């Protein structure tokens, strides 16, 4: 079967209108790249148009630049490398996946210090994501694939013991009692509403095969099939970041051991580290942060320059209204790819300690100095 | 695909009888090249036989050597390079597309002089052609493809402003009034009659999707889907070649800007310059010329040689009822590939000024010298 | 897969030149039939051209008409039925394989009479052939297939007992002593020399896998892989045709029993009877005959006719160019398909008894009568 | 009904029994080579078994070793190189087609001397063969392909002029008068009888598409579709080898010119020279020889060695009868590949002159000496 | 890369040696059937050889005749119908799957009577099997397919409520305590040892994905992935066959409802009823029986004939000990296909009651008659 003589609409006839757009995808797509890749496909059928759909549907904001594209599976990053690499490089400022390598380091014993002054730090948490090799990512997976991811993770989790032992809840058969309890613990998540996510097809078949798992002492949380196969979280009230990270590393090694026992692996490669659906979460996909009170320093205009030089970012206390509380922020690492998880946590520990010291000095009517930029350059 | 003990006609069985032919194609086709390429095809199905058909159908005469082959699409020049390169090299005397590069230069500000003596130069004009990447050329395009060229080009032209603003006319819905007006302005073109063109399939579906566009002041003309996707022309009565060329360059840059806004590009590459359907128009595809009154000089036997050394060619005024009026010729550049458009216009300006000088000498009874050979590629 | 754009040689371009030919194949091949079948193939790859090659290579004589085509395997008769049926019908005068059926009858007990006057009949013999289902015939079999026929038959022959017990000899490892003995018994056969056979590829790989088998009392002979998988022969000096035929039938049933025990069958179907490589040997593939002395009758001018009405044929026996070395002839049945083996042997018995009677008459000076043609007996 | 789960007879099951064979093919075929190539095929379907069939069918003679295999088409030599190369190397003693190159030289002007003493040399002749690229060789060509060869060659020969002008005769429509004339001139050839040729399928469809062509003065002979597409021969009574060779070279260049005009070429490549059906005729496929009288030299015991050292071979004049013929031999070059045709003719000229010299000496009882061997190699 | 020029071993070369065999498969396989089906395959790749392997490996007992073949998937019964139909017909004495239909009836309310005299009947049970459509049967399923059957069934069972609520046990993670408990209840099963089963590949990957499920009151048992996807059993001490059958029908309808809710179905068709791996269990795959004490009637010579006429069969008790008790048998229905489950249970109820009356008559020295044959004819 073949029409062969009939004409396909040429590539340019399908080119998206990105004239009013502001996202990484739009900054790197060109007619040449589009024509070169519009015919390619991954083994499971994911296409270039499907990668960029969310970026076409969401022009963005002029003050905030989004990525604008998602991966459908592991092969996506290779097949469509001509578009993904430039985007990855811009997003992780400088990291070139074509000539550089990412190194993973989950040895919590290398952390020094790690115990924050608890009259400033309310809570500490470390988050990451993992993908199960051989199954499509949230944007492209079929119902059977999504159900396979859930069966695999749940069997592994049920093998955890000691302080990692826990319970799993399926959103589809969760009772009102359980549902309420999870909301109180701040462990529940719901159907994505962000159009950046729904346009990428990440809310299909909801709530089929999504679930929540946490250990009995409520310090280790795992989300199944939300915006990635799994989102792994270690949290605690207080400022013992070191202990939070040790539990984080221990749980991850234990979970990986258990799935390898049944023949599965995490998606990972040496140039991109752990593979996740959004290019912004490549490498370590790690967010180590604290909820900290900085009432005085938050008024000083050198604050932004301080955060920037320490490679830290701030955001509303999650439970943000028009204006979240007053002086309470969510501070976490900026970088994600090109630095190990040990290096990133250490960087957050050093940065937060410096921030606390600034706030204590402003308290004694003293003066502070802008810290010297965290190098981040070998040659 | 399976069963096949039946034999195909060998390549030589299809070889054309070129014993009485006189064109570039015939001078370079050999049994070896034919056998090597008769099986190849471009992505849209164009074949070697289709490239050379016009050359087989039109033998020629020994007094004029024709090219003898056309391109069906952009890929043609690469897939069938073993035949096209030798032809291109002979036609553009020396230019070797395998080791040389063509440079484009549309900076009218580099033009020196440019104002001819108006008692010799009646009119000035500069012409070229452009192809829209992704769509087949006139010899091979389907109706949908041809209709595509027209809507893309027409969308662009309607965005021109100022002295470049104009009007478009479709030959298929042109009224008798409009038709008459266009004939008076010398802007109309009709169904090709040259067998070199009809044998190449360039008159199919006439007049579907062909049209004419000109600015309001009638100094910028564009022909759609005639012997190329577009033929762009800048003209004026008089001898202000410089102004004619500035408008030419300005309009081309504006038109290119406008089609890139909608995702389209011109066919171009560094070894062949702009891609057009006939190999003789590669590079700049430029014809810069004047209508000049050379009554005295035209009777001198040296005239042919002077032209040759200045790399200029002459032809009839456009009036084949008598001898035009007598002494009026169309003088334009000979070269097309391997020299920028700025270099070619400058060369015409210098050559015409020298031609004018010769005329003025014969007037006062002075003698003239045959200029010395112009800029070569080292021959 | 060179190019669906390149042309195949049309059927007529491959049509054989049969203008000077005289064989059944040439009398029935037409452009229409050739075009219709030249693309067809049997499961093992046998083609129309391979079927008729021998008929193209051997034009034949205007007096004696040969068949002109062979079968490569059992399926050949069905796939190429449009050519084979007409040929079969002409050759077996009238038998139409499309509407008629052949009946096999190996019940020797039905034979009446069968003991010839030994002063006229020197020897009696009955011959036939058998093909092993699932293996290609001599014209098409590979070496492995031919070897398989040998392994299969030889295993069955070694299971014969009593007066059917015998010995097998491979032509390839036969000693000079054995060879000389077989020549004296008239049991040896050599490489085919007839161009009707070599052009049909029946002498390939000689003498690989060909052999001879005979019972101890030398009255049952079997040839392996000569001009058929097997040629089975029952012979005796004298005129006890009845005994010769009982041994023939007994041996065949025993051999068939033995190969079926190992899972093999003879090629046979109800419209064509036993399948053999030459269409002339279809049905029973049987030749029942005697060596008889007809001094006086031989020289009568009606001889050719009495034979004809009795449906008998005569041939030489003598030596180099078998003609008729003095009143001694080889008389045997003419028909082969459409009559059972019992009907054919009975017909030879009745015919020879009658022929003898003509001789006895001529000897006594009495006159002879041309018998009336034999019209269909019954079943 | 072909299952990919059913087993193919393994390669060794098809291996030929070559235990009693004596030919180049048998000396180089091994189970490993057979298994490696038995699955390969040329674009037109020629197989390994078809290449070697003649070698399997003809064991050979303990005295003279034959090649034992033929090529079906040009690609055969490449696809089955693992068997052909070793054979080619043994046959052309040393020439390794994997590391060496053959050079063609048809410049007759380089010939020094070339006029033999006509008291010893009765006649001189030079022979070779040529294949038309794109058409199968005699062992494999279909009727349509064989007919193509004839049409292409006959059209070209009809374009020859002057002393090369001639006439063509088709064996199939040759009159008895014409046949007899050709026999008297010794220009006719008939159906091959050599089993080395018939087993290789070279007598199929005889005499369809075979023919004879000669120039008017009867000094240039061409055989069409006999044991190669064409066999080209230059001959003359007497000993003017130089003139015979000039005509040979002139006619070949003229014929090649003429077929290239219609798009065809000769089969040729740099490692094997001209490609012909029998590996023994590769390179130049040239036989330059004379019919010479050597009564004394022939009875001397040093003859076989004199011939050997001069790289010449002898054979009968072609007259058997009852007691053959004395003193007249056919002497020609031994080598064929790895030396140009100019080098080979020169070698024959030098060798024959030396042979005449040993005779004139023996004719006077004098002594002669073994010449130093031509077997010197520079590169 | 399977060269279609090469020959496959003919079908007869692979034919099994069944001369000493005694099973249904051997009684119906013929060379014709084998050749016709040896090339066919099911969509998942199951072949004829795989169907019959167990029958070839196990010749059987001259006394007891086994089926000798298994199905690999649902399509098997259709693709290989030419062998299966004859076998099915012999095994279910008369039932012709080509012209007859099977009717299913699980309406327990139609049962009349059903309460056996508990001084004779120790226990009552009804068993059957079910296959999940879309997944291969035990002989052919991969590990993933087998695990899928476990996944599906288990979810369905966990949805059962009331007196059907239960617990599931995986053989692979069963504790010694649980094992022992299951052995005491007579609910455990182990790795198959019967060579009829292991030769059919039904013990592969043991104990991966096999499990046991039973309701809390221990009256409903389900075996997962043993000799079928599921074996469903209803049992009770005593003789309330009616209640046992009502629970049987209720549980089956509930289980079917639950798997259809998730998109799955049971393998079923109108000519064969429920599809299971052994042809002997087609139709209803039902075994309704009792453990009955019949000491007096187990001595009468007529007993066997009585069983036969009532279409009942007997077998040993269990935990066999040549001490404990005699007179205790396992009596159940003989028929399986061609009668509804309601008709079969009713038939067992009537037959067993007749066997109780008979015993009692014999406890009063009275005489008993041989019941008239419970025959239902159609043909």
């Amino acid at each position: 079967a073949a029409s062969e003589r009939r004409r396909l609409y040429p590539p340019s006839a399908e080119y998206p209108d990105l004239r009013k757009h502001n996202n990484c995808m739009a900054s790197h797509l060109t007619p040449a790249v589009y024509a070169r890749l519009c015919d390619k496909t991954t083994p499971t059928g994911w296409t270039l148009d499907q990668c960029i759909q969310t970026g076409v549907d969401n022009p963005g904001h002029p003050f905030i630049k989004t990525v604008g594209m998602v991966a459908g599976d592991e092969e996506t990053y290779e097949v469509f490398a001509d578009l993904f690499d430039p985007v990855i490089q811009e997003r992780h400022n400088g990291y070139d996946p074509r000539t550089m390598k990412h190194t993973t380091d989950l040895d919590a014993s290398k952390i020094r210090s790690g115990y924050f002054d608890e009259r400033y730090v309310l809570s500490s948490r470390v988050r990451t994501g993992r993908s199960i090799r051989g199954l499509s990512l949230p944007p492209a997976c079929t119902r059977a694939e999504r159900r396979e991811v859930e069966r695999v993770v749940v069997d592994a989790l049920s093998g955890l013991k000691g302080d990692l032992a826990g319970r799993y809840y399926r959103l589809s058969e969760m009772t009102e009692a359980e549902q309420q309890q999870l909301i109180d613990d701040h462990f529940l998540f719901d159907k994505p509403v962000s159009p950046l996510l729904t346009a990428a097809g990440m809310a299909r078949d909801w709530p089929d095969a999504r679930g929540i798992w946490h250990n009995n002492e409520k310090s280790f949380l795992i989300w199944v099939n939300e915006e990635d196969h799994t989102r792994v979280i270690s949290m605690e009230k207080g400022g013992n970041m070191k202990r939070v990270f040790e539990r984080f590393c221990r749980g991850l090694k234990e979970v990986e051991r258990l799935i390898q026992e049944r023949g599965w692996e995490f998606m990972w490669n040496e140039r991109l580290g752990y593979i996740l659906t959004c290019p912004s979460n490549l490498g370590t996909g790690l967010r180590a942060g604290v909820h900290i009170k900085l009432p005085l320093l938050s008024k000083d205009s050198r604050f932004p320059k301080i955060l920037e030089n320490l490679r830290l970012q701030k955001r509303g206390t999650g439970g943000v209204d028009t204006a979240a509380t007053g002086g309470v922020f969510d501070i976490s690492n900026l970088d994600r790819l090109g630095k190990s998880e040990v290096e990133l946590v250490q960087l957050v520990i050093d940065g937060v300690n410096y921030l606390i010291d600034c706030e204590r000095r402003l308290e004694r009517g003293q003066d502070i100095r802008i810290p010297t930029p965290v190098i981040h350059t070998k040659h």
